[PDB]
């Protein structure tokens, strides 16, 4: 079976994301939903856009996407691979770069954070 | 006067990219012609897709994009900020993650490279 | 009651490391026995050397260390923080860069992998 | 000729570092000097400790080091390779991870920044 990006996902920090159909070029869009208090009610939703690599039509493709945050001046990109895990579940293993806005090119060196996220299906 | 992603850029490793118009949502597409590759595969031009953050209509906005490589199974994402020094020169300062495809989730841990690229506008 | 790096740890990929006493400068040495490698080389135990930040004598201090691999030409650095949940469990949350050796500076751009590891105390 | 870590270096942001002799195990110590105003007088000096890989005694070894900052609770690690550049000069091409202290394990996801530094000899 193929690991497919389309559907609803949640990650190891409680964020959720929904990705729509992936077209013939590999392109998808979706929404990324995050709480703005850890274990609390305030929820904000931002669009994401990206692609799945379709070379050799792998059953476990790599992909990447950009989340265009609507509640700050930052941007995050995620890249990873859609696996069928050893337990037979679909999992997206991703790493990300979070770019903050700085005012002066002299502060550019501290504007990028890095981390991972693992997503599994919300069914 | 605002740093705009539209147009033609080159980086410190000799790669080029072109980016078309940015829509009012911040979305753009482009093409990336890479000078370097991790595979021994023949390189080719590959599409990219991304967004520029439009919050507070910054003069120097953050942005990100995904390069959907067409000559391998990998994906790279870039993110950075468009800077504009006063005389008027624009620079894109970016960082990227290059994701390779691995056959087994056991190898996932070594599938992600990181680095930087600085882009400047392709000379007239 | 403070999160201390001294002792024996294991990570989410099955690797182990031992770390000896932390001196009053924050310096420690250890050994790292890796479960995984990017090369197809036979793994072996490798020394590590690092420091824990002693500013404000934090209960949960940041730290970093370098693993000087003995079965390849690579180096990996880890950095992270020692957390201690109230019942008393310690966790090291780290990120690392794995540097491969390349023969030509032209290839430097693809020589650095990044990822995470979470370590917990090796079970009695 | 060998690229050797020992000596004084400066980087693309104006920081300086001095690394002592590298012993038979690959170990070195040194000092990392940084300004706490960009283009200004206030200078702070922190120790660094690390190793150079000595497998196959390469003329261009990889290495890594940790800077134990003495003016904050953060730590940085650098890793890279000592090259003889195409112009015949020694250059250290490095990337680093800067770990900030957070109070709550729930904020751990944003505590790591990433960037590069290129060092050349101050002679
Ligand atoms: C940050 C966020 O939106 N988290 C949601 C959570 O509130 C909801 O309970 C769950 C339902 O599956 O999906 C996730
Ligand atoms: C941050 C720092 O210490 N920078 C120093 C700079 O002040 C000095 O002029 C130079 C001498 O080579 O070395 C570098
Ligand atoms: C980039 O464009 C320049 C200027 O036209 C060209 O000379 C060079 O070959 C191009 N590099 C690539 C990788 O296409
Ligand atoms: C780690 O230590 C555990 C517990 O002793 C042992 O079972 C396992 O084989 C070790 N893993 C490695 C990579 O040495």
């Amino acid at each position: 079976r193929k690991c497919s990006l389309t559907g609803k996902w949640t990650n190891d920090l409680g964020s959720n994301m929904t990705i729509g159909a992936v077209n013939s070029k590999g392109e998808f869009t979706g929404t990324y939903t995050t709480a703005v208090t850890a274990t609390s009610n305030e929820i904000k939703e931002s669009p994401l856009h990206g692609t799945q690599n379709t070379i050799n039509k792998r059953t476990q493709p790599t992909f990447g996407f950009t989340v265009n945050w609507k509640f700050s001046e930052s941007t995050t990109v995620f890249t990873g691979q859609c696996f069928i895990d050893r337990n037979g579940k679909e999992v997206l293993k991703t790493m990300w770069l979070l770019r903050s806005s700085v005012n002066d090119i002299g502060d550019d060196w501290k504007a990028t954070r890095v981390g991972i996220n693992i997503f599994t299906r919300l069914r």
